[PDB]
């Protein structure tokens, strides 16, 4: 199934009749950083495998809803159960549930991700507000855009220099500061590696020398397709471990020890976004 | 259908029977730079949806013709309208039509693109005579030549030291002096991004630490399939603007600005290439 | 055919029954590196066609057999053949064999390569202890662990900290100490490039400044595969040429000359490999 015009608003169309909601926000949390999702006020949960043309979510198993409700008194639709390009989604599969959010009204993308750190001041625990990008699997012909271009979202050739909002970045750091933990928010660069395996220890090397300060699995192909859509983006990584000093001191990582690392910021982390959606524009 | 010599072979059946030229240099014009394929002398127009075993064009649209006919005395085959791979086309759909003009007779392959500067001497309307390249898709295992090899086409590991010709290049600046535009022609490394979005700001930087020169999203498998094959090849861009430079101020890049620069030099393109046809050995 | 534990097992079960060998060493020898196959003692050859599941492998045809018997007292299965994914197979094909060695009890995998020196102190004739990898089919979302997790044989995010195992690399060294050949054993991080073509003179550059050693075709899939399902791995490169060294002076590689470095290092290598099986722990 295509990520096109005629089947995202067939997706739309059934979601409409169901919720009754017209969102102009989105959100996409990060793993073990969806409590948020939890708290939506008059909400409506809608599995994705009743919706019609949503990708087929089996083989992973695990959660997948849509939700639909209130937040701050702001309308929101969050992606509960994120699509990662690693499990084998297509670039179709990836990008049909943002081009549903913008057929439904979504203006403002806002997204969560666990990450290592690249840059030596960079701490397990530290939250880093995402500034650009390094696309490898685009550089290499696995960009989420590969394939016809889909007019009716947007142009053939898109320019990603304002893709992460320079006013919703400022926003993010004031709240910080206003609850003074503005000591634990840093600005960088994101590498898109496209996983599953941790960078090694000679790749960890190899970003530093290039200018990356975190590295992840996710979030690129999702700012892209908001992007080629006019959606603006805020997007924040929460660093697990920093993958320098672990080479120098011989120390591994594991998604056990990334998921304490997430349970212990979880709480702040849905506060901040809660006063972030309160206060958007 | 597989780039092989059965069905290579049939291809160019097709266009002997209809053409009656035997063409001994082939031309792949870039956007907006293609004005020369409307001046070949004696011509004969076949659209590639007649020619048995070309790649369909029909979802990308627009133009897709084999023009042959004679300029300055000299007998070609020309490609107006490119296949890109930011598309989704195969590696089997790229290196078909290079294959037919290898078994047509083809012994030179002239190249010409749009790109973005990195190196700061580039400005806007440079061009620049690509000396090698960082194949970032082929590092990744999507080199156009993944597959079986094609024995009778060339072998399985080809060198690539000498794609780029170095007798091309000296005719081609002998003739921008001759004409006192030298001022205008560099030399430099081509970076290949499998595209189709513009290259971030911070892959610019990334690009400018590693030794690029310039970066764009075709020509390297081009290149690649003709070297295999024993065609020399001349590969020229034209620059439309400096991605470093515009990443330190903040400005963006677009494919409107793109093609006014295709424009602004169409004319003296078309005038270089007619002669370095005419004076080829 | 997906590489999962039921397809493994009816692999296994059908080797189990012909041959009587439980090995729990597996070797995967390089291009012209494979002479110690031919004396495995009281051995049984199983064509790859044969073994129910195995990969196709007739488009490139060429030996393709899995040998048991005994070495130096030792149990072993050897793959003669290697699958490379510039042929096109699939991240399913090249992990179904290392799978069924896990099945069959193997614990220790030993691999050998042909590649391309990086670090000026490499010479041709060198060989090159492998300590950690840049994996660039990986990082740009062509990793051999892309789709579904097969959970019984490892995690869905693997560590690669500990991939080379450090004590077998000493051993290794030791035994080129007892023998006198010291001096041709270095250490070094290997570049994945997925190929065909060998790395292009402004790739070897790039490589140079990233931190890497030695560049090759293979390897880094068959060791994601172990290490996920924990199997340890000694790695081992012989080296065909300075690719720095070729640029500097314009000199071509090619597969002929190759070859004559594996000739000429192919019976050391044999009685290396001979007595590193004999002195396993
Ligand atoms: C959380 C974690 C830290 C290391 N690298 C990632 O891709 C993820
Ligand atoms: C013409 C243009 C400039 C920027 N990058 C490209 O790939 C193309
Ligand atoms: C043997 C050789 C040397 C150059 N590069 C490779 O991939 C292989």
């Amino acid at each position: 199934v295509v990520a096109n015009y005629e089947n995202a608003s067939m997706a739309a169309d059934y979601i409409k009749r169901v919720s009754n909601v017209l969102p102009d926000i989105g959100i996409i949390c990060g793993s073990g950083l969806g409590k948020l999702i939890e708290e939506i006020e008059e909400r409506k949960v809608i599995p994705y495998i009743n919706i019609p043309n949503f990708p087929k979510t089996t083989v992973a198993g695990h959660v997948g809803n849509l939700v639909l409700g209130s937040v701050g008194g702001r309308k929101i639709v969050a992606m509960q159960g994120r699509l990662h390009m690693y499990e084998g989604y297509s670039n179709q599969e990836i990008a049909l549930p943002i081009r549903v959010m913008k057929l439904l009204g979504v203006r403002v993308l806002l997204i969560t991700n666990l990450a290592g750190g690249i840059n030596r001041k960079l701490k397990s625990g530290d939250f880093v507000l995402i500034k650009g990008h390094i696309n490898f699997p685009g550089l290499g012909l696995n960009n989420v855009l590969v394939g016809p271009n889909q007019d009716e979202f947007g142009p053939r050739f898109p320019d990603l220099s304002n893709a992460y909002d320079r006013l919703l970045q400022q926003l993010a750091l004031k709240i910080a500061q206003e609850n003074d933990f503005q000591d634990l928010v840093h600005e960088g660069v994101y590498a898109f590696n496209g996983g599953p395996t941790y960078e090694s220890p000679d790749e960890s090397n190899m970003l530093l020398k290039l200018g990356c300060d975190v590295v992840g699995m996710s979030t690129v192909p999702e700012v892209i397709i908001a992007c080629h859509c006019g959606i603006k983006v805020l997007a924040v990584s929460l660093i697990a471990n920093n993958s320098i000093l672990d080479a120098e001191n011989d120390v591994s990582i594991n998604h056990e020890k990334v998921l304490a690392v997430a349970e212990k910021r979880a709480d702040l982390l849905q506060m901040w976004f809660k006063e972030i959606i309160t206060r958007l524009p």
